[PDB]
């Protein structure tokens, strides 16, 4: 089997990525943020407490034929902008881009944190980390990708996300038109439940590459690339008037700058990213301070490729016996 979803950014910034996901028979179409930094698939639902939904689509068991309690379990999750979400847990049938599992757990949202309930544009997460984080007790669950290995073409998802534009999930094979060039892999640990992996190092503009080992994660979930304070502070000194703000939260610059590009190495290959992919625009309404999105990783205890480097590759996510990610031009 394969399937295949176009995703679609909430915004103009692509803060986040959304892809609809029919839950249930007949069908219920959730829009739900697709995120390799985590093992869950939750959504907001007829459970959820009434004052904390507004605007996003609800699953609704009750209104499916093949829902079906599984009884006695619970969930609870936190993501790393501290945002939170809690519930109980049904079975039913998901199906995204004409594959469909059955059986899979259906984390049935009754509480969610606020930085949930003011995004009317996501109406769950869908969980692509490997299933040791998943966080149903008793009885932990699999991932809708670890559900639907069984039966893919290949076992592998590959994520092809847009600058601002859609772009596409696919699940059980490579589309060799998708991509430039030839596809690098790279070595996956799954010590802790992450698409984790090490760069070979960074350039900033046209400047000289500097070959070093960053471990770090891939992360769907995530929109920008946190990396340790030496890349960052590199990278800035390089924008005249950058700065880190601890009022704003992170480093700031001119909206009237051009930004460089960022380099990355994934084995002897080399990802650049635009300089235009690092512009999260003004810091408030009508600001000409400018939010960048290269960060620092420093007290996240972990680096993060997220949107922003992701969204300049068509990366490969092999869930092979042996994992591995696998990162080309595009
Ligand atoms: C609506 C919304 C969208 C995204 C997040 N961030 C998540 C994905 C939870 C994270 O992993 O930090 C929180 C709320
Ligand atoms: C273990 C380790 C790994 C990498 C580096 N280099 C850093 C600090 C990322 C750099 O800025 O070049 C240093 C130590
Ligand atoms: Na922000």
């Amino acid at each position: 089997s394969t399937g295949s979803a176009t995703t679609t950014p909430i915004d103009s910034l692509d803060d986040a990525y959304i892809t609809p996901v029919q839950i249930g028979t007949p069908a219920q179409t959730l829009n739900l943020d697709f995120d390799t930094g985590s093992s869950d698939l939750w959504v907001f639902s007829s459970e959820t407490t009434a004052s904390e939904v507004d605007g996003q689509t609800i699953y609704t068991p009750s209104k499916s034929t093949t829902a079906k309690l599984l009884s006695g379990a619970t969930w609870s999750i936190s993501y790393g902008d501290g945002s939170s979400s809690s519930g109980d847990v049904y079975t039913d049938t998901v199906s995204v881009g004409g594959l469909t599992v059955t059986g899979q757990a259906v984390e049935s949202a009754k509480k969610v944190s606020s930085s949930f309930t003011e995004d009317s544009t996501i109406d769950g997460l869908l969980g692509l980390a490997f299933s040791t984080l998943n966080t149903v007790s008793p009885t932990q669950q699999k991932t809708f990708f670890d559900n639907a290995k069984a039966s893919l073409d290949s076992p592998v998802f590959t994520a092809d996300l847009g600058y601002h534009a859609p772009g596409t999930y696919n699940f059980g094979f490579i589309d060799t038109t998708a991509y430039t060039g030839s596809i690098t892999y790279t070595a996956v640990s799954t010590k802790q439940g992450f698409w984790e992996w090490t760069s070979t190092g960074y350039a900033v503009g046209s400047g000289t590459f500097k070959s070093t080992s960053i471990d770090g994660i891939a992360d769907t979930g995530t929109t920008l690339l946190y990396l340790p304070a030496t890349v960052v502070s590199a990278y800035w000194a390089q924008v005249s008037g950058a700065k880190s703000s601890s009022s704003v939260g992170g480093y700031v610059f001119p909206c009237s700058a051009t930004l460089p590009s960022f380099t990355f190495g994934v084995g002897s290959a080399r990802i650049v990213i635009p300089g235009d992919y690092i512009d999260f625009g003004p810091i408030s309404t009508g600001s000409s301070s400018c939010f960048g999105g290269i960060q620092s990783s420093a007290g996240i205890g972990i680096n993060i490729f997220g949107d922003v480097a992701l969204k300049a590759a068509f990366v490969v996510f092999n869930g092979a016996t042996t994992p591995t990610l696998g990162f080309a031009s595009k």
